[PDB]
């Protein structure tokens, strides 16, 4: 019932010293790299010669100056804001000077989720 190494996952790995073979009833813990967010079971187990299903690392979002330019918006915090936001982080925007929030836009704060971030839209006053 021994297992080989636990499955590799993209953008993350186990937190322990690696073994080449694992006894049944072993477990391991995964961590995702900094900018990524674990989804699934952080700890998996070797039973019946197999590993239970490893988790996934959800992607950060890269803020787009071009979409902001097209939608007539700007960051609320231009000096502070990192280019990469994590899954689950929100970004706050403002309309550019002399523009106002469109009626069918979202409002000025959106949330990053596994590489996708929506943006609000403003229209000229």
């Amino acid at each position: 019932g021994k297992c080989g190494p636990p499955p590799p996952i993209d953008n993350g790995d186990i937190t322990s010293f690696p073994l080449s073979v694992y006894a049944p009833a072993s477990s391991v813990e995964y961590q995702c790299q900094n900018l990524y967010q674990l989804e699934g079971n952080k700890r998996i187990t070797c039973r019946n010669g197999q590993w239970s299903e490893p988790p996934k690392c959800l992607h950060p979002c890269v803020i787009s100056r071009e979409i902001m330019e097209n939608y007539n918006i700007a960051l609320r915090w231009r000096a502070k804001q990192k280019l990469y936001s994590r899954t689950g982080e929100s970004v706050e925007f403002v309309c550019k000077r002399g523009y106002r929030l469109s009626s069918r836009s979202h409002t000025l704060r959106t949330t990053c989720w596994d590489g996708k971030l929506e943006y609000p839209t403003c229209a000229k006053r």
